């Protein structure tokens, strides 16, 4: 108790915590320890501070441990597409994950139980550790779903918190590329940070000037990237890539059915209007996810390589094997 | 839920809330609509935000209005010493509260159930609101004590939040001429203007530099005063009204007996060296009330008088004979 009230003070004169100390505050509240006006007081005192490096650091330490784990850290082109959430769009990145398997790299995507939209795409989710890895290792992409004390303090508070950094920091799979979305500009370059400290090859943390913890087609993106053991920021427009910059209008879903018609438009190979401007958005993120998995050796040669995909129709036939398969690994 | 997550959503964005925002959300604290999470994140986020003046004063209207009153406020030269807590001292202000009567003054001191020192001092607490009203009619002093969701999240997160200020802005006996204490210099000035606005005469609000919701007798204080109307600032040193400033050594105690025993020597006749360095820091404060409560014209007189109090042993007789009172009372 006294360990969280110190914290707490600290944190109302704007003093990190240590490593140390976090990891004892982290330890706490997963172990039940922490009291709810306590984790909601952590939550929002670390907000308003910011998150450091460190603190962000150490309290993935403590969940990682905590997790049940695979490791797919052999497969070649490994590569994750996760955000903290941001400020309704369609599912960009369970689209880019087909993508991005289809493409010839591998997906081990760690998700939020997006969920509703692969059930409703014919995709068994009730599935093992063991066949998750399955679809990994032979379909190029699986969906890897999932504390329990800091859910109720989540959802009453409403804010963005520690606890979305911490969920693209905290893939079971032993993935070590990364296209992580975060819910500012000035979280980009301290995540970048956190993953290279937690052992990272390849990231681009990125924000949108529109607020989406994603790459926009509407505005300019700022990207943090982790590149040969360094990180440097700059900034994305579409027309860098050759894809015009267009409104999200069209994008905005209101439910799980839409979203997946959405993307089979997008991913398919006669088009809409709105399912070009869709397939555009998920170029974009796609193209990213194939350039920091190691399979394209730039992010304007990844998004070429995504934009082949999406107009040839490959990533919907990808989807519609992954449905096949999981439906059999349940029979 | 919504005007709460609002309301959170606004402080991490450093968006002060509206009079009408802070009401509601204190309503709902108060009502018991609120969770313990989102208590701890409201008390945390306005704490690093900084409380404004309407954030305040609204939510003492709210508390105001859900307190049982009496109304003493026909009395002259009625007065209450409060604090919101600091930074182990004795109980200086309840000290000054006999100091206050003997004078010829009249305290109403709102108290946060001191209460184990009184009951060590023979002052019987058990009573009534009617049976306090008559301590302060007929022996020119009474001590009031006592919301309830909100005691669990403040001894969780141990911080000082604003409950701690709502205390001295919530009595409930009429009284409008205050010393009240606040735990650092930049909230001298908003509690004046909260004050203000909730219908004071005169107010000092005071911080002193070594961190006590107290004027001290071993550094400068800074005051906040509320004066016809006006709000004005300054600074204080002992020395100002012929008054040594010493170190608070031997004025901190382990317990409630200790500190009684302190107060007795304090206020006694034959003083020790600690009893006259005690007997001094309360001549500091028990003139400030003095001062405010409008019978002595100026900070310094208020000392003065005060200081004539303490040495001719008259405060020690008022808690005597408010001992003897109380225990009729009760009997
Ligand atoms: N934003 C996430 C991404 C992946 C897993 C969990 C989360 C989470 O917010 O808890
Ligand atoms: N500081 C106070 C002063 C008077 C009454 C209550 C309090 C309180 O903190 O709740």
């Amino acid at each position: 108790r006294a360990n969280i009230q110190q914290a707490l003070n600290h944190i109302t004169k704007n003093i990190h915590l240590t490593q140390a100390q976090m990891e004892d505050v982290m330890r706490s509240i997963m172990q039940g320890e922490a009291t709810e006006a306590q984790i909601g007081a952590l939550m929002m005192g670390l907000r308003m501070k910011g998150e450091s490096i460190d603190e962000i650091t150490a309290a993935a330490r403590v969940m990682r441990e905590l997790a049940i784990k695979i490791d797919v850290s052999d497969i070649q082109y490994l590569v994750d597409i996760v955000g903290t959430g941001g400020d309704n769009l369609f599912n960009v990145s369970t689209a880019s994950s087909f993508v991005i398997a289809a493409a010839g790299a591998t997906i081990a995507k760690h998700g939020n139980r997006s969920s509703d939209l692969l059930e409703q795409a014919g995709i068994n989710l009730d599935l093992d550790m063991q066949q998750t890895e399955r679809c990994i290792r032979e379909m190029g992409v699986g969906f890897l779903f999932a504390m329990k004390y800091a859910v109720g303090p989540r959802r009453e508070l409403g804010i963005r918190s520690i606890f979305n950094l911490l969920g693209p920091l905290t893939n079971p799979a032993g993935v070590k590329r990364f296209v992580i979305g975060v819910f500012s500009d000035e979280l980009c370059r301290p995540i970048a940070e956190v993953m290279k400290q937690l052992g990272a090859e390849h990231v681009m943390v990125v924000h949108s000037k529109d607020g989406l913890d994603e790459i926009s087609l509407a505005s300019q993106t700022y990207i943090a990237e982790l590149k040969n053991g360094e990180v440097t920021e700059w900034v994305l427009n579409p027309e860098d890539v050759n894809i015009p910059s267009q409104t999200l209008s069209g994008l905005i879903v209101e439910d799980s059915n839409a979203s997946l018609k959405l993307i089979k438009d997008a991913l398919g190979r006669k088009k809409s209007d709105i399912g070009e401007k869709a397939a555009n958005m998920i170029a974009l993120n796609a193209g990213a996810g194939i350039y920091v998995s190691g399979l394209a050796t730039s992010y304007k040669q990844g998004v070429a390589l995504a934009h082949d995909i999406i107009y040839g129709g490959q990533a919907l036939e990808k989807m519609s094997i992954l449905s096949e398969f999981t439906k059999a690994l349940k029979e």
